[PDB]
């Protein structure tokens, strides 16, 4: 079967790091849910562009498994995620059954609201560091895509084309990979 | 006052490539307005993602003039803005008044629907230059992002950064564009 991923959408989430994952992810042939923190309704990004998710997290999150779960930055956005029950029961259950989680920018922060992956190699903005490295619960690294097992990381805007790669090459291989990054004309 | 542009967003619209240069725009202070060319309602663009926009597209074009009009690609997004007679009219309204005119991918393919900036070097995605030469009305480059005065043009969702940047560039200066760049981390 085609593999799934559920893309977790907060108030405040950094679009380019929302849509950039998702388009790529479908270009991969991969079946991605956009699933609503809030619910149902439009979400208003960092940058104010308005996206329309697929379903709410609440009926999301009762058609897993998912074959990775991915969580965009941005400082609010990421914020909200750490504040979700939700979000942590969604986590421990993929760190559980051995699943993939990816998370960009301030996204990695939630991992560590929700005590995700712990001894891990990870990466975060420059300006989340701090924050992420609290209590030196990871080992940080400067790599624009980290991956340590069986989580993902990655650190900006300007690295979300590699970071959607790389989860596209972990579930679906490096040549499916290849293939969706030729007609993107990355540098 | 800041400086104001318009995006026209069609169904079948490359999402990337509509959001980087909304986003990037918006950090450099850019008053952007996320106009859909089919009215007020959500667009359904070519990955799927769902983007509420701003306002219709006969509204905002009301409400001119801008900096900068700005044509998303994805083929049909493209062909969208092509067969637009209100399209034409901005576009035309833009090179009459000498106002900066940027696409991206598929998107100059609708200059040459509409006659705009003929005898241009213009860039597109390796896959619509044929469309886009078609009678020979423009010159043909292999630049990432290529600017021939007036007419901005780019290749793909993987040179979206390169070309929000250099429209920040053209409207607010090298040195707003270098301060927009950094916190993106982009190789
Ligand atoms: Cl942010
Ligand atoms: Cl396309």
């Amino acid at each position: 079967a085609s593999k799934r991923a559920l893309v977790i959408l907060a108030k405040g989430a950094e679009e380019m790091e929302t849509v950039i994952p998702v388009d790529v992810l479908r270009r991969a042939g991969i079946k991605v849910t956009v699933a609503g923190l809030a619910g149902k309704d439009p979400v208003q990004c960092s940058r104010d562009v308005v996206i329309c998710p697929d379903a709410s997290l609440e009926d999301a999150k009762k058609e897993g498994p998912y074959d990775v779960v991915v969580l965009p930055g941005g400082n609010l956005g990421a914020q909200n995620l750490s504040e979700s029950a939700a979000v942590k029961e969604i986590l421990k259950e993929q760190e559980n059954r051995k699943g993939l989680i990816a998370a960009i920018c301030a996204g990695p922060t939630a991992l560590l609201a929700h005590e995700i992956g712990f001894g891990s190699k990870v990466t975060t903005h420059p300006l989340a560091k701090d924050k992420m490295m609290n209590g030196g619960h990871y080992t940080y690294s400067e790599n624009r895509v980290e991956k340590d097992g069986l989580i993902l990381t990655s650190r900006g805007p300007g690295t979300s084309f590699e970071f959607a790669l790389a989860i596209v090459e972990a579930l679906n291989g490096k040549e499916v990979a290849a293939q969706v990054k030729a007609p993107l004309v990355l540098k």
